[PDB]
């Protein structure tokens, strides 16, 4: 194959193609290719297709957990060489969003952030907490943060997108060209095409942001405040929200440690009731202000924003900080990672979604009980609205009710655990995914990962006829993105 980029067998290279976050995997690749555009894209693409038994998987940053971004003797093509091909901002006076901006499929979040806002103080709307995530990496998934329940997740705040198809044809997409490719490429996990180009929404970008974390003791009305802060009239309540649950405790990594956010303020235990449980909930809110706002008229506005929340009392922490920095607020917990020697071990990372009728039942055994004592890292737990994700998109959200929950269990294993620790770990995901099936509890994991065509069928659901038509039209031999192991290369 003739390509302009360049091409990388064995070595370094391919030790990396091999790795992920996830830490479970080590599948090596034939060649890593380095492609400088979407030619040579085409190209590894066309030379795979060409072959007998050659696979082609996009590379973002890694960030997967179960080998989806790796190809067993085949082709990984590492995005992060094209993530400075695409900037170009444009406005959009068919109100709703102010703008746009054009940005390479295997750019950061984090840089396109930066860019957007330190030249044009705009940004984009919808997030990922984690910004060391690619472009065509989070919008072959979806890309969730405390944003998602007013704007949808980023498949929700995209456009256009250029895509290297699975027949090696260079296409452009959008809801008027191409809208089957376009609809099937979102959250499609790699199924259809790489993205080359993405069409990303903008809005002014905040100044400040007041972040909030409040505690709650009963999983009912902690639940019940979140569902309503989120049901809230546009532009009425906050800016963004999210929750976790935390051990009752005073483990550093587990327990109320980990709830302040600043060191000048901390928890106090003896403000909690005498019957609290094993597990504890933190509601966390985010409003967006400008610098011009007085201090005392911000003040005002959050108490009254907060005023009818049934928090427990003396556990309220806040602070003021840019809207960057608050975006990028995780790089706290990488460094706490880090240091540790947690952010270099395996991540059994065990990611959901979960019909709002189904979230008590899913306390109840998984929260209070299966993973009371924590798992070395956030268990995420939230909200989000159905009427801002269009399910013409690839992809998968529970089947029933206008608000579902997105859980995260984002397992650490210590440095000085042994293996049989990371395999209880993933035998425990196991064990909380069974629990639901047999449960007829409305789940569908996010990030899915599943080696069965019975365990995909189930996941699409209404959907697989679906899934199965639109791989026959853009990636008919299955050459893309086989590490997410639901269909298997033509021989
Ligand atoms: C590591 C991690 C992940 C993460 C996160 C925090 C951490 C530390 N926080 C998230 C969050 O707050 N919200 C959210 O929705 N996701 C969060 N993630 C998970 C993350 O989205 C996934 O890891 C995702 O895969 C993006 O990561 P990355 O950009 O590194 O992409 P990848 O893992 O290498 O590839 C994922 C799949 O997509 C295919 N792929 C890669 N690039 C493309 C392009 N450009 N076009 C089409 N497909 C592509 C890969 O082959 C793989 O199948």
């Amino acid at each position: 194959l003739n390509i302009q980029g360049e091409i990388l067998c064995g070595g370094a290279a391919a030790d990396i193609a091999g790795r992920d976050f996830g830490g479970m995997n080590c599948v090596k690749p034939l060649a890593v290719v380095r492609p400088v555009g979407p030619e040579d894209i085409a190209g590894a693409v066309k030379a795979a297709l060409r072959s007998d038994k050659l696979t082609v998987a996009a590379r973002g940053n890694g960030h997967s957990i179960n080998g989806q971004a790796m190809a067993e003797g085949g082709l990984v093509v590492d995005m992060s060489t094209t993530a400075e091909n695409h900037f170009e901002v444009g406005y959009l006076s068919g109100g709703d969003a102010t703008a746009f901006v054009d940005v390479s499929g295997g750019a950061l979040w984090e840089d396109v952030l930066k860019r957007c806002v330190s030249e044009y103080g705009l940004a984009p709307r919808s997030w990922t907490d984690y910004l060391g995530l690619t472009v065509g990496g989070t919008l072959s998934n979806a890309g969730v943060s405390g944003q998602a329940f007013r704007y949808g997740p980023q498949t929700s705040n995209v456009t256009e997108l250029d895509v290297v198809t699975g027949n090696g044809d260079v296409v452009t997409c959008s809801e008027i060209e191409n809208s089957e490719l376009f609809f099937s490429v979102l959250g499609g996990l790699g199924q259809f095409g790489i993205i080359t180009r993405a069409r990303v929404l903008l809005q002014p970008a905040p100044d400040m942001v007041r972040w909030i974390r409040v505690v709650y003791t009963e999983f009912d009305e902690f639940t019940q405040d979140a569902e309503w802060l989120v049901s809230q009239k546009n532009e009425s309540s906050f800016d963004y929200v999210e929750g976790f649950v935390f051990v009752n405790g005073a483990d550093p990594v587990n327990g109320w440690p980990t709830v302040p956010l600043h060191p000048d303020h901390e928890f106090d235990p003896t403000r909690l009731p005498q019957s609290c449980g094993s597990v504890l909930y933190c509601l966390e809110l985010g409003l967006h202000y400008r610098d011009s706002d007085s201090n005392s008229t911000i003040d005002k506005r959050v108490e009254r924003l907060i005023g009818r929340l049934r928090f427990n009392e003396g556990l309220r922490f806040e602070v003021d900080l840019p809207y960057v920095d608050f975006l990028l607020r995780v790089k706290r917990s990488e460094e706490i990672a880090k240091e540790n020697g947690t952010w270099e071990t395996p991540h059994p990372w065990l990611n959901l979604f979960v019909s709002k009728r189904d979230i008590g039942d899913f306390n109840r055994t998984v929260f209070k009980e299966l993973v009371k004592n924590g798992v070395n890292g956030p268990m995420l737990v939230y909200p989000l609205l159905r009427s801002r994700w269009d399910d013409r998109t690839s992809v998968v959200i529970p089947e029933e009710g206008e608000i579902f929950y997105i859980v995260a269990l984002l397992r650490f294993v210590p440095p000085c655990a042994k293996v049989s620790s990371v395999e209880k770990m993933v035998a425990q995901n196991q064990e909380i995914v069974h629990w639901c099936v047999k449960n007829g509890i409305d789940y569908k994991l996010y990030l899915p990962h599943y080696k069965s065509q019975e365990e995909w069928i189930r996941h699409f659901g209404n959907r697989w006829s679906r899934f199965v038509d639109r791989k026959a039209m853009f990636d008919p031999m299955a050459i893309l993105s086989p590490g997410q192991k639901i269909f298997n290369r033509s021989l």
